[PDB]
């Protein structure tokens, strides 16, 4: 459809929001490349998607992996029209219990990996290509034990504002999708190792959304598709928040 | 392509500019569109240019009786509203120390008060799962000389959506805001002055302020509204979507 | 004595935040004028404040009252260094029950009166004068049945951004203090006429503040005093939020 | 003498904003500790301030240096009422020229050292203490070649929102001062080694401010002193922007 004839790269495409986004973009006719660290999930994701979705085992935090990943895109497709820097995660640590590892792990995948994924992608991206970063409402709010994650997500949104000007000559527009609480494996894992612990954590998080439910991952993916499509032609540097109103109220 | 087919949309101020293009894009997606304007002549041209089962009503959003008349027509003609775009609005310039009571009253009556009662009057028609789009501006979040009244009215519109999220939770109607940057429109051109050379230097100057360096086509604003009108925005509530070429984002 | 010799006007100085702000400004050496609609409360306020505080009975919504008040300042003090457009209020109406009177009254006092207080004040204000607008966190947040008040307070804050450029030649800086929930007569009145209803509503509102208490008006007054002093020389068009962290999280 | 009886630590106290803040904090009666990497300026800073201002040669990025610094405060002063995490910097790299070191250097000092400066200080801080983090308007704006610096500053602001909830039991309030363009050595250095290159950039930066001048470091310092004082008791998680209206407009 609108994305037909377009080449899309979704980092962290093997599960959750990155998975649903790869599905939606491909359903619009785009050629999608997805990345994951675990070979088994990547193979299941490629098989579940079908529709000419290409899988590459890559770690966004490893600079050499990014070089290899973009080489496969250059060798096969030869261009990148859509980039969704989805690969990221959250971990909880209250102030007074923040380890250097906890800080470094969050920033390397949530922020550093975003910077160098984007910088490496650029030679492939033509004029009028679209870049989508994954933010969070936690980037604009405060939650106990979430300061490090929240700071990383705020850093992500901040990158898009300056990159508007850095990429103005090349004609690529960069925007941010900031999801609210989305039903994923990653969100469930915060609730615990136990199944009641993940079930009760998802239920409390749902109770925080004003419409009263968690998002299905497809609901975030529609937002990425919109930014990937030509309809977003006048959107640049913007944050689109789909949170059921949680951070809007 | 029939994305909004079977849905009923109302665009206040549908006869020109952003409202016109939005009515077009909604109709191109299969929606039944109702448009309003103050001038019957432009309204007739707009309805004729759109075709596609677009119904026109001449009404002023600032007149409470017109709003009652307009929604009575929707109730008999279609019997429901699924999409509402409170586009009718305008900007005027007056610096602090030159602000007239006229200038304040007109700006807030159309830009804010009419938005409240357009929305309030439309609620009985709107079913669960309906989408409301208010027309903001980046000027609601920025400062420009001689624009304090317009910018303040636009900030008020965005604020209304945050509380209306909670007010409309039981009915299931979601409220969002599109904040345009500089979009080429008769409205925007007329801000430059009333002479023809004067409007072009204003349109070119406004383009020079945009980071991508061009004014928006009205259709590019309309695509954001259609997205908000469609079910793809199902998890968006109370949010502001800014399409400004990055002007207010930097 | 940061305000020694400075002339300050607090509209709606007879109760709550405006009263404590007048008390605080005078305690720093300012010459303070306060206004109120009710003659009895105004006289009581002037007597309690002492410290050379002058009261004028005037309504911010009546243009002729606005002319008469500023004529007294020109005749008496001869200039105006600090302006606090405090006179304001909140009323409740959900969508579907908003009357035209509820809208008009809210916007006339909270927005229109702010505009014309400022514009009429300008001829008395010298270069380096300070203008403080009274915002609210409700201007940036969502609360049920508060849409009209919330929009008026957002309008107030936006006025400041443009007034930076309008007043740059005159040399006046405009800033906003946005209070969170502050224990005042006006706020208690939202709780009801009964004392038990005021006790439950204020305690509930206190539970929403992350620090867990309502502000005393003196805590808001300090923010105004800071903005009025020369310490705010590089602050212009900004919003200073004293909410105990409520809208910050 | 509002801050008299209070112990203040300013990282990066030997020059610029941190120096002016150390001056202003000490002028209010606080016992001030300043840190710098270079012994020479740290000695010049301590001697120029006088007023019992104590200097420690420490690097905020060195965990061992931080440990020693707080040990001297615990051994000498014994408590910390005010924390200003000022030590930080900007460097420019446009997208396509961002080095991995440039990212790491920026985020080490501006974000990581802030996290661990605060975490190590906490055991010394009594209930009612005030923490001030140093942001920037660039954390909320976009400038060509400034994405990493802006992203670091946006992360600082996000840290305060969550830290409000983390520190609520301790009763320590966290706020952020976000300066606009301030006349400092660091700002001049962005104009490069050449003298007229530094003058030409600084006047250009002054032209970007709506009031049309750069801030003196004392104007930012007044904001910090206000947040350090008890006058800010109802401010928590807030950002106070002193930018001459640049990001406000
Ligand atoms: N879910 C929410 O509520 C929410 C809210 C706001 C923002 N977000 C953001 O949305 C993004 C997706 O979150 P999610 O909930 O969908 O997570 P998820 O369910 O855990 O899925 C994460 C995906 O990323 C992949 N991945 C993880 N680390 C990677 C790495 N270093 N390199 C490459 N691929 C990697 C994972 O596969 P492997 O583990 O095999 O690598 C998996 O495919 C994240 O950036 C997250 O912070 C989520
Ligand atoms: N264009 C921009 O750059 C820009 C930027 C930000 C926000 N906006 C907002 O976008 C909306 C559209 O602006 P625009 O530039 O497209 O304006 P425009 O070119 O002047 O078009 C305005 C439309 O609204 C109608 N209208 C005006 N007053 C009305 C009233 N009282 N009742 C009913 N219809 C009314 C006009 O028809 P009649 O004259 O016949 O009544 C016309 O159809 C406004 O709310 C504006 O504030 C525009
Ligand atoms: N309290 C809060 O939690 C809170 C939070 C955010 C913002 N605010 C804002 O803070 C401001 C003060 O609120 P408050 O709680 O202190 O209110 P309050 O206790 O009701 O005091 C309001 C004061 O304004 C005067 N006043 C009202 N309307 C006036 C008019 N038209 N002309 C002249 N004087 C007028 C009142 O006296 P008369 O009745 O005698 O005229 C009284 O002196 C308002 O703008 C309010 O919206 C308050
Ligand atoms: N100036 C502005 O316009 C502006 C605007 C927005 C934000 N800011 C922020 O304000 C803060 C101060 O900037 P400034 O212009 O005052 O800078 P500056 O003139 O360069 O002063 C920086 C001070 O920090 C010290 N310092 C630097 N790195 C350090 C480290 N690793 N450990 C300990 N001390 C260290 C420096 O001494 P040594 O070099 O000897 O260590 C010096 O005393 C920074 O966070 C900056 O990002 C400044």
């Amino acid at each position: 459809k609108r994305l037909e004839g377009k080449v899309a790269l979704v980092t962290g495409g093997t599960s959750g929001i990155g998975l649903a986004t790869a599905k939606d973009l491909a359903a619009q006719g785009a050629r999608v490349i997805i990345t994951g660290r675990r070979q088994a999930e990547l193979d299941q994701a490629v098989a579940a998607l079908g529709q000419g979705v290409r899988g590459v085992r890559s770690d966004v935090t490893r600079s050499a992996d990014l070089d290899a990943l973009f080489e496969t895109i250059r060798a096969t497709e030869g261009r990148l029209d859509i980039l969704f820097t989805n690969a990221g995660g959250a971990s909880m640590a209250a102030l007074g219990e923040i380890s250097e590892q906890h800080f470094d792990d969050t920033f390397e995948r949530n922020v550093k990996a975003v910077v160098f994924t984007v910088q490496k992608a650029l030679p492939l991206m033509p004029q009028g290509a679209s870049i989508i970063l994954n933010g969070a409402i936690k980037g604009s709010t405060g939650t106990q034990a979430f300061s490090i994650y929240g700071a990383s997500k705020a850093a992500v949104r901040a990158l898009a504002r300056s990159w508007v000007l850095d990429l103005k000559e090349r004609g690529i527009r960069v925007n941010v999708v900031s999801p609210g609480s989305t039903r994923t494996i990653g969100l469930a894992e915060l609730g615990g190792d136990t199944q009641e612990g993940q079930d009760g954590t998802l239920a409390y998080l749902a109770s925080l959304v004003p419409i009263g439910r968690l998002a299905d991952p497809s609901e975030i993916a529609k937002v990425v598709s919109f930014l990937a499509s030509d309809d977003s032609s006048f959107i640049n540097g913007a944050e689109i928040t789909a949170d059921g109103g949680q951070a809007q109220v």
